[PDB]
């Protein structure tokens, strides 16, 4: 079944023109996609119904857009109306034109400790506004973590989220596998908020070292250092960073930092923060000085 | 971890003694030293090996050295020798007493077109010599132009330098931000020698205006610019001095000068070119 060239809203009459592709999410392929009428250009996820037939994907599906539509934050990929004709799911989410901090990782490998910490304040505060919401992501990665013109990270992709319907509620099922396993997933122990930490302890790391702290060349062998919670800091990394790493990956679920004690980590308070990143930062390392000081030309 | 008073020598027990203070590079601080035994004066760049423990970094000094050490030439900085403790490296470099252009543009402004002439033909010297020796600056900015007691222009900071190992070699990664952005740099396009010519064409421009040719008061707007190769050369400009720059100041690489064919331009085979500049050019304008 090919994808139409221009995509028509059976109840607004809303019509976007199918533009560049952007890529592919397993299952879904997503193409920059503009208003007709208003010109304003959106990122189109387009799903094919075939794929759906199957009930438990039918469940992925709905509740994907359920928590979705409900979400609005700043550190959040706006939803601007999901629709479908009898071949395909249309999803409508906000474009973030530098892609995801995957691209910025693979070009940089590993950032400088200011950029770490700029792009992982807008995570925690992304994740903290989702927390406070009853809403556990369970699939962070730099993949879904999405970067906007001014490189503000958008948290994107809530493929394998789940609603808690009371305050110390565990889950088990996951209609999919996460990027970063958090040991009670793996271990199918029940899990709650504490994966969303574990999986930002997994992404700092990978930041700051430039690789990740458990993945070898093996899944055995990477999961049997997740169960064992086997992992190496270089000594390279400053003692504030490699502590806080520290906290949030322990295999004990209880043991870690909640979303609010994590954004209050003297990591954050007593390291320096730049306001803007220039746009050169996806590509080469910024210029800091050992001391920056706001009483400075 | 303190800086010691003396710098000595593991091998050729080479001693020196910590001066003035000259001023610091981002990691690195730069001291006025002497050898205890000559007395000649030398300007020590010392580099604390704790910021050094990331080994991306610990290429990037090496790479530094290296390239610098190998380099000879009358418009650039001296290479004397370097030597480290188990806290510090330690690089001794010719000493240039009155500073860089930086200080000078900081203070005079806008040049006589004369003095702007002879600064850059000393520039275009130094780079013909790297680029004959497969070196690309990718850094070259007023504030590591220096100047020695006689006002000769001396290159300096090899610190995002890279050397061009086959004929073609086009580089993509730097280990910092350069000042002046070439278009390609920005693009992530791969880049050669021809981003060397662009950033002598932001000095030359700068030198004659008095400001750089896209610097706005936000990145985001200056990196828009550079990118769209939007610019105005005020109309106070000489024809021929606007060409250059003109000429220079192209998106397309392919399209600048090379280094040698920048020295054969008519704004310095047929410019008044002074053999010497006076010391009061450092604070006032002179005649000619
Ligand atoms: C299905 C798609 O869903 C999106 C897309 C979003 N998106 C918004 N603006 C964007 C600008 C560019 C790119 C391009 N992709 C390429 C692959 N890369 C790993 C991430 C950026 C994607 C952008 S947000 C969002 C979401 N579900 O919230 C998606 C989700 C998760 C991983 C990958 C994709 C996919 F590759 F398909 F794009
Ligand atoms: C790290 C240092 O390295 C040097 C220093 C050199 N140098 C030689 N004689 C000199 C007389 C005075 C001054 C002082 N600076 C103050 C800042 N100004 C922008 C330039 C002159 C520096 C002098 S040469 C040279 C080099 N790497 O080739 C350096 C490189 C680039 C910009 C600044 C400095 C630093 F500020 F640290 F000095
Ligand atoms: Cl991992």
């Amino acid at each position: 079944k090919e994808i139409p060239e221009v995509l028509v809203d059976p109840r607004s009459r809303r019509r976007y023109v199918r533009g560049r592709f952007l890529g592919k999410g397993g299952f879904a392929k997503c193409f920059e996609i503009s208003d007709a009428d208003t010109k304003e250009v959106f990122a189109g996820k387009i799903v094919p119904k075939s794929l759906l037939l199957k009930p438990h994907q039918r469940e992925k599906m709905s509740m994907e857009i359920s928590i979705h539509r409900s979400l609005a934050h700043q550190h959040v990929v706006g939803f601007h109306g999901f629709f479908e004709d009898n071949d395909f799911v249309f999803v409508v989410l906000e474009l973030c034109r530098r892609r995801s901090l995957l691209e910025l990782h693979k070009r940089r490998k590993a950032l400088t400790e200011p950029e770490a910490r700029y792009y992982l304040r807008q995570i925690v505060l992304g994740c903290q506004y989702l927390h406070r919401n009853r809403v556990i992501h369970r699939d962070l990665k730099l993949g879904n973590l999405f970067l906007n013109e001014d490189l503000e990270v958008k948290i994107g992709d809530f493929g394998l989220a789940t609603k808690v319907e009371y305050d110390g509620e565990r889950k088990k099922t996951l209609c999919g596998t996460p990027n970063y396993i958090a040991p009670e997933v793996l271990s199918d122990a029940g899990h709650s908020f504490e994966v969303d930490v574990w999986s930002i302890g997994c992404i700092m790391y990978t930041l700051l070292v430039g690789k990740p702290p458990f993945e070898t060349s093996c899944l055995k062998e990477t999961y049997l250092r997740i169960k064992k919670n086997e992992y190496s800091i270089p000594k390279h990394i400053n003692p504030v960073a490699a502590s806080l790493i520290q906290k949030m990956l322990q295999t004990d679920p209880t043991a870690r930092p909640t979303i609010n004690e994590l954004l209050n980590d003297e990591f954050f308070t007593s390291g320096y923060i730049p306001a803007r990143l220039p746009i050169t930062c996806l590509t080469i390392p910024p210029r800091f000085s050992i001391a920056p000081s706001s009483l400075d030309p």
